[PDB]
């Protein structure tokens, strides 16, 4: 998927986590978030289309998804251990990071 | 190691996991897979030898090994909790990913 | 912060771990190490400042930080399992990896 569609998937699944009732739903949403963050590493935001693919700006873009992926990892471990409330709080932090990346590159 | 030798290491350790008897053996195999996948990220596979290292095709190749690394981690989290059969079930997804990568890039 | 400041942050938190008494302290220092390693991954280290951003040397630099991030992850797992002494021994190995990277790219 292109970058904005992958960001939409991240946001849709943050809402699923915020409203979730059990650990299985949280786990499923986090797995979708991970797949979207990895796919977005292959994307180029429109404002960077005129940059080299390994320009410092595009490295910052890709490593920003690495930052999200490690936070997704913390939340997904918490969900897998049944720590649903901790996973949801972690998702609130994920929301902050996703928004910051959106604002930086759109 | 070059790409093909890393791919051999990935398949050899998938076979170890399939037959493994305890969590320590699964953890050991998965750690070797992780090391081989990180090493292959620095390689150029046969199909991409006509592409530059920072080409979009090579970025997509490296992100494909990032995808494999997070799948390896799903099995590793299960093994660290001692859920050996569940970790082995997770390793089946690893098999699909490794085989697809082999066919795509050899 | 620049790359060298992140390498300093990695060493400050290694010292925090070496003197730690409980798992939460070790976990906190390792989380700070993860953040610093991720910030450093997007930098250009002093030794490679004369290389093109699309150089293979810069890809090997970035993949070296992925290797470090997975070593940090393993120590963090040990701390999350409450294995403080094992986590500290793993962090002693981390000190080697971090300082070796520092000396390689400064
Ligand atoms: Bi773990
Ligand atoms: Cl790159
Ligand atoms: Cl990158
Ligand atoms: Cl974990
Ligand atoms: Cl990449
Ligand atoms: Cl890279
Ligand atoms: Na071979
Ligand atoms: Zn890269
Ligand atoms: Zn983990």
């Amino acid at each position: 998927a292109d970058w904005e569609d992958n960001m939409e998937t991240l946001n849709d699944n943050l809402k699923v986590i915020e409203k979730a009732d059990n650990a299985a739903q949280v786990k499923d949403a986090l797995t979708k978030m991970r797949a979207a963050a990895l796919d977005a590493k292959k994307a180029t935001p429109p404002k960077l289309e005129d940059k080299s693919p390994a320009s410092p700006e595009m490295i910052d873009f890709r490593v920003g998804f690495d930052i999200l992926l490690w936070q997704i990892h913390d939340a997904l471990c918490l969900a897998n251990e049944g720590k649903v409330k901790e996973a949801q709080a972690a998702a609130e932090q994920l929301k902050t990071t996703v928004n910051a990346h959106w604002q930086k590159y759109r």
